This record gives C-alpha cells, sequence and structure tokens, in this order.
C-alpha cells in the first residue's frame, strides 16, 4: 500500500499549470515519462488517475471491477449524439439494446456487404489524385476526412455527402464539425454563462436542428418507401434485440447514425494520415508495403478477399495505431472499492484514464526502441501480451467500428500504394493537433501516378 505518485501541485491551481497547452495528451505523456505507470492528476474540482503500463491497464480492463466513464467531452457531445452507443452509460437500456442489435452488422463477415460502397468512395479519392496537375499537392488529413465521412454516409444510411465535388462541405458536415468544436471548446471555458457565448449557444442549437432535420428526414423517407439496402439504416429498421425482442425507435436510430459519423470519421481519417505520414518518413517500409499492394491488388478494383490478403498494410496500420492511437484515451470508473495493482486503494466511483500512446510505449512489452516505426512488431499478433495494444478501447465498450475502420483503411491504403508513388515535398515536421482525436496537422504530400487503370 503506497501513496499515489503525483506531479507538483501549485496551491489552489493543483496540477493545472502543468497542462498550459492545447496538446494535453502529449503533455501527459511527458508527465508519465517522469512519474511512471500511474499518477494522480488534480485540477480545481476534479481528480483523476492516469495509467500507462500494461501491468496496471490489464487490471483496469477487468469489467467486473471497472466500467466505461463518460468524460466531460463525451458529456458535452451527448447533447447531439444522445443515447447512441458512444455517449451512453453501460447501464442505459438503449446501450444494451443498440449493442445487441448492431454487433452482427459490424462483424468481419458484415464487411463483405459494405465492401462495394467503400470501393465506390475509395475510387473517387484515387480519381481525385489522378486528376491533379503536376505541381499541385495533396492535403492528407483533409482528403482522408472527405473519404471517411462519405464512406460512413453511404454505408451507414445510403446518403451521398459528395465531399469530392465540393470546396465547402455539405451543410450537415459543417454543422457536425462546428458542433464537435463547440463541445471541445466548452471544456476550457472559464465564464460559460457570460454574454460573449450567446452567439456560441444559438449556433450550437442551429447545428443540432440541422443534423436532426437531415437524419430524421432520411429515416422517415426510408420507412415510407420500404426500400431495403446494404446499409446500417436497413439493419436498424429491421433489427430486434434478441434479449428484449424490441427494435430501436426512430429517435435512437437517428442518434446512432449521428454517432457513426462522429465516432468513425475523424478517428479513421487520422489513422490513414498517420500511416501515410510514417510511410513517407520510412521509404523502405513504404516500398515493402507498395510491393505487397502490387502483388495482391491484381484486378482493376480490389475484391474483399484481396483486402484480407494485405497483411503488411494491416501491420503498417497497427504500427501507426501503436505510436499515435487516434483516439488517445478512454475513461473508466471503479464500480466498487478496490485495490489497484496490490498497492493503490480506489474508492467506488473514482476515475481512471488509460493513456494509450504511453501504454503503447511500455518498454517491458515492446523492447527499448519504442519510438521506431516497425510494422514487423505485428507479424504475429497472438504473441502480443494481453491488453498491451488498446487503440480500440476495451471489452463490451470497445469500438464497435473496429472491423469497418480497418477494412476501410486497408483497402484505401492498399489502393494509394498501388496507384501512386509519394514524395514528402515539404519535409513535413509532425504537428499533432488534439481535438477529441489526434491528427497530423498540415501534413501535405505530392503523388506521382503509376498510370495503372481503374475498373468498372
Ligand atoms: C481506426 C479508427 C478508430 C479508432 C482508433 C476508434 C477508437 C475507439 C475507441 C478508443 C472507443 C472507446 C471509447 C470510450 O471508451 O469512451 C471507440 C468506441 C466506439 N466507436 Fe470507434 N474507433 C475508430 C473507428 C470507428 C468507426 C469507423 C466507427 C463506426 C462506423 C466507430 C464507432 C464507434 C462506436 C459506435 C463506439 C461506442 C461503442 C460502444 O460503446 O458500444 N469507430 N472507438
Amino acid at each position: 500500500i503506497k501513496e499515489m505518485p503525483q506531479p507538483k501541485t501549485f496551491g489552489e491551481l493543483k496540477n493545472l499549470p502543468l497542462l498550459n497547452t492545447d496538446k494535453p495528451v502529449q503533455a501527459l505523456m511527458k508527465i508519465a515519462d517522469e512519474l511512471g505507470e500511474i499518477f494522480k492528476f488534480e485540477a480545481p474540482g476534479r481528480v483523476t488517475c492516469y495509467l500507462s503500463s500494461q501491468r496496471l491497464i490489464k487490471e483496469a480492463c477487468d469489467e467486473s471491477r471497472f466500467d466505461k466513464n463518460l468524460s466531460q467531452a463525451l458529456k458535452f457531445v451527448r447533447d447531439f449524439a444522445g443515447d447512441g452507443l458512444l455517449t451512453s452509460w453501460t447501464h442505459e437500456k438503449n446501450w444494451k439494446k443498440a449493442h445487441n442489435i448492431l454487433l452482427p452488422s459490424f462483424s468481419q463477415q458484415a464487411m463483405k456487404g459494405y465492401h462495394a460502397m467503400m470501393v465506390d468512395i475509395a475510387v473517387q479519392l484515387v480519381q481525385k489524385w489522378e486528376r491533379l496537375n503536376a505541381d499541385e499537392h495533396i492535403e492528407v488529413p483533409e482528403d482522408m476526412t472527405r473519404l471517411t465521412l462519405d464512406t460512413i454516409g453511404l454505408c451507414g444510411f445510403n446518403y451521398r455527402f459528395n465531399s469530392f465535388y465540393r470546396d465547402q462541405p455539405h451543410p450537415f458536415i459543417t454543422s457536425m464539425v462546428r458542433a464537435l468544436d463547440e463541445a471541445m471548446n466548452k471544456l476550457q471555458r472559464a465564464n460559460p454563462d457570460d454574454p460573449a457565448y450567446d452567439e456560441n449557444k444559438r449556433q450550437f442549437q442551429e447545428d443540432i436542428k440541422v443534423m436532426n432535420d437531415l437524419v430524421d428526414k432520411i429515416i422517415a423517407d426510408r420507412k415510407a418507401s420500404g426500400e431495403q439496402s446494404d446499409d446500417l439504416l436497413t439493419h436498424m429498421l429491421n433489427g430486434k434485440d434478441p434479449e428484449t425482442g424490441e427494435p430501436l425507435d426512430d429517435e435512437n436510430i437517428r442518434y446512432q447514425i449521428i454517432t457513426f459519423l462522429i465516432a468513425g470519421h475523424e478517428s479513421t481519417s487520422g489513422l490513414l494520415s498517420f500511416a501515410l505520414y510514417f510511410l513517407v518518413k520510412n521509404p523502405h517500409v513504404l516500398q515493402k508495403a507498395a510491393e505487397e499492394a502490387a502483388r495482391v491488388l491484381v484486378d482493376p478494383v480490389p475484391s474483399y478477399k484481396q483486402v484480407k490478403q494485405l497483411k503488411y498494410v494491416g501491420m503498417v496500420l497497427n504500427e501507426a495505431l501503436r505510436l499515435w492511437p487516434t483516439a488517445p484515451a478512454f475513461s473508466l470508473y471503479a464500480k466498487e472499492d478496490t485495490v489497484l495493482g496490490g498497492e493503490y486503494p480506489l474508492e467506488k466511483g473514482d476515475e481512471l484514464m488509460v493513456l494509450i500512446p504511453q501504454l503503447h510505449r511500455d518498454k517491458t512489452i515492446w523492447g527499448d526502441d519504442v519510438e521506431e516505426f516497425r510494422p514487423e512488431r505485428f507479424e504475429n499478433p497472438s504473441a502480443i501480451p494481453q491488453h498491451a495494444f488498446k487503440p480500440f478501447g476495451n471489452g463490451q465498450r470497445a469500438c464497435i467500428g473496429q472491423q469497418f475502420a480497418l477494412h476501410e483503411a486497408t483497402l484505401v491504403l492498399g489502393m494509394m500504394l498501388k496507384h501512386f508513388d509519394f514524395e514528402d515535398h515539404t519535409n513535413y515536421e509532425l504537428d499533432i493537433k488534439e481535438t477529441l482525436l489526434l491528427k497530423p496537422e498540415g501534413f501535405v504530400v505530392k503523388a506521382k501516378s503509376k498510370k495503372i487503370p481503374l475498373g468498372g
């Protein structure tokens, strides 16, 4: 039984002066390098505990002792994501019900049905880049976000945002992105009911009606035609919880649709952008990956089977997730009084954060060279110690989109590698912007086409 390690406290400010940054996760990582696998963090009126070692994180992942907590971010996101799967407590009736209904629609098998729609958008991306003039360049996260949003839109509810036809995004995306940005901004707002934020709260209400109006209209449209589809909306309209026997109601269906867009777009865009960041910085890995892509992707458009044979591209994406998991933290609470790691007593309801980028640099698990980009670490996934690699969270509250995200990213990165050579023409210095997610801000490349025809 030990006192919990903790950074210096500064009077009433507690540990807050140590996070005077718009990159708190990276600052927290530096604090963990100093204090080790657990420290307590205090701010005026809040206390949390940050875990970074596999040894402790494997205890935190025992679901009989700790359940998912809604961070303050998730709470503010709940004002428009409602009781969709991401922003619900595990005890909510609609959590268990939407989970049981939705899980078969997110399985590896189910990816066979979304494949044609993911290729549709992936071809539009390849075509965009094929059509650039020499001397133009690519804005990487901006184009990955066009792709992921359009793919979730199409696979999710057969709606085309048509992001590659636009300078200014579709109104629904604008409202969604501004809603998220407002929810993030609220976290560091000292005088929230001040008059200066009345414009903020009106705009926030406008963006919610825009999102709701569109999604309610498409749901009602679909119920009136009876059209069936290869989309998640179809499954939610037809599905019944095997446990209660009930279906989702229209309002919850709307929240799940908004939730897929929130949960899937930025996180999957980051994963593709970081993977392409590490490849252009490690030309020898880029060549090995491009060699796989040429060997495997023999038809003008990839089959589902082919995507599954892209094992090295898969390793690349897992190593990008090791170094910079794009959702860098998830929050947990103690369900009852407990002792963590035989040393730290926790009281019922105490909060823990899992600092995933630090977890992923546990030298006792990964070897001393943790900063190096080595996809080969993932050659044999079953040999990786249990709970060492957690970019998709944990247990029943893990990412339901994991197979969808991975299949999407493998497909797209395999086609990028097949069709283009890449140049890091600005010698880009990694700049990791933090919102709810990580992304390599300002990352730009040039792509030189290999002149390989696409398909019907
Ligand atoms: C590679 C990109 C992705 C990463 C790194 C990621 C990561 C995560 C993480 C860490 C969680 C747990 C959140 C928490 O504990 O508070 C989560 C949950 C969730 N994600 Fe993802 N995710 C990704 C892609 C997607 C996609 C493409 C979708 C949807 C199509 C999606 C939908 C969801 C949903 C609905 C939840 C809540 C699941 C539940 O609690 O029942 N994610 N994801």
